[PDB]
Formats: C-alpha cells, sequence, structure tokens
C-alpha cells in the first residue's frame, strides 16, 4: 500500500475567478465547495513507480513518468530519492493512476468506461467519449477547477488569515513559495517536493514546479477531449494561480504533472 500524505479542506462559499489583493471576497463569493481532501503535494515519481508496478499485475496500464525535469529532460530516476513530481504523464496516467490507488486503499473508482466498471486502460481513438464519472464514488480523481484554485488561495484558512487573495499560493511574492521562471534565471528544475514554503492550507507548490493536472473539461470541436490545466511550472511563468491552459488527455510533457483529491463524507 501506498502512504499518501493529505490535508482536509473544508467546505463552503469561495471566490474563484481573476481578481487578487486585499478584497471582501466572503461578499463575492461565486462557487460551492463541499469537504475533499487533497495531496499535500504534487505526486512524486517514486510513487508514481511505485503504483506502476503493483498495477502493472492487476490489469492497469500506468504508462510513462520521469523523475522531474532538467531542462526538458528528466533527471535520473534515482535524483533526490524519486521525490521530485512525475512528469511525462498524460491526463489518462493521471486518472488511471487515481483508480489505482483507489483499487489500493479499497476505494470506489471515479473513472468507469461506459460499462461501469474502472478503467485501467487508455481508450481506443474514438471510444473516448463513453467513459464515465461516478460523483458517488468514494475514490481518488482529479480536482476541478474550483477545488484547485480554493485549495491553491488557501480555503477557509486564506479567507481568515487574510491570504485568500495572494497571487501564488500562499503568498504575493512567489520567490518564496514557487519554483517558476524569475528574472534573469539561469536553472531551468524542477525540486524535490515540498522545497518551498506552504499555503495556509499546509499544501507545497501549488504555484510552480510542475503545472497540474484538473478534472475539467474544456468543450472543443472534433474528436479530442481537452482538459485544463494551472499553476505554472520550473519552465512556466504565470502571472498569479489563476492561469491555466488545456492539452488533450494523451499528451505530456516535462513540466507537467499532478494531485489528486478524494470527497470527504
Ligand atoms: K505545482
Amino acid at each position: 500500500i501506498l502512504p499518501i500524505d493529505e490535508v482536509n479542506v473544508d467546505g463552503g462559499d469561495f471566490y474563484v475567478g481573476l481578481v487578487f489583493g486585499k478584497e471582501d471576497y466572503a461578499a463575492h463569493a461565486n462557487t460551492h465547495l463541499t469537504p475533499f481532501s487533497i495531496m499535500r503535494t504534487e505526486v512524486t515519481y517514486h510513487q508514481y513507480q511505485a503504483l506502476q508496478a503493483w498495477a502493472e499485475t492487476r490489469g492497469y496500464q500506468i504508462s510513462g513518468g520521469c523523475n522531474g525535469a532538467t531542462f526538458e529532460d528528466c533527471w535520473p530516476s534515482e535524483k533526490d530519492g524519486g521525490r521530485h513530481p512525475v512528469t511525462n504523464v498524460s491526463w489518462w496516467d493521471a486518472v488511471i493512476f487515481a483508480n489505482a490507488l483507489s483499487a489500493q486503499h479499497n476505494l470506489q473508482p471515479y473513472y468507469v468506461t461506459a460499462d461501469g466498471q474502472a478503467l485501467k486502460i487508455p481508450p481506443e481513438e474514438g471510444t473516448d467519449r463513453g467513459i464515465r464519472e461516478n460523483p458517488q464514488a468514494s475514490g481518488y480523481r482529479l480536482p476541478t477547477l474550483a477545488e484547485w484554485q480554493v485549495a491553491a488561495r488557501g480555503g477557509n484558512k486564506g479567507l481568515s488569515d487574510g491570504t485568500y487573495g495572494s497571487r501564488y499560493a500562499g503568498k504575493d511574492q512567489p520567490a518564496s513559495v514557487a519554483n517558476l521562471p524569475v528574472s534573469g534565471t539561469q536553472t531551468f528544475s524542477t525540486l524535490p517536493v515540498a522545497s518551498k514554503q506552504p499555503n495556509s492550507l499546509g499544501l507545497y507548490d501549488m504555484s510552480g514546479n510542475v503545472s497540474e493536472w484538473l478534472n475539467e473539461n474544456y468543450a472543443v470541436k472534433g474528436g479530442k477531449k481537452m482538459y485544463y490545466f494551472c499553476g505554472g511550472s520550473y519552465m512556466d511563468r504565470v502571472g498569479s494561480l489563476a492561469s491555466c491552459d488545456v492539452h488533450t488527455p494523451g499528451f505530456a510533457m516535462s513540466d507537467i504533472g499532478f494531485r489528486l483529491v478524494r470527497p470527504i463524507d
């Protein structure tokens, strides 16, 4: 069993959007969340490799994965004990990983094929569209945009301590909290997770290190799906924690990883 470091995030009414700074966010809340648990860090390569090995014989195909990144390449798998965020994982890899972790912890899978069972293998081209999400499942999944944003902003704790309006997670200035390119940077690489300061929920690297896949769909014409990823990375300078972009679910890159959530009942 893979042991998971997660934090409970209390629910309630919250502001999600592009406004930052000292404002009365309580007066402008626009999304409702139920409580959920979130991983304190990005999933590490060491975690990813370990569940890969466990799930291979149980029918799950969790593919790719590198130990962080140095420029656009992977670090050697043993560097810093494999504690860099895993990179070069697709959205499919992430949600299959999520199902395998659910199984491991004897929880119900959130992502299922059209026949209602656990997604274990990425769908063949076309059959993509029959994949379902089970909102009653107790298992791990990718965060929604609202969940991820609220968590990045510190939730109720950030509201209480006045950091909810921080442009980056935990603090309005990025160097102390986020591995993101900065003026004159001479190095472009991931760091072991939780090398910088946390936000008010005790989460690490919501800003920077790797960008993070979300559950959130971005609707497009044609045969392909697209999903958000947020937060910036060691090579992707962003202006705030509200900056996201999108990719198809089969895509992977040296600066995109993930972290998971699960509902609390
Ligand atoms: K991150």
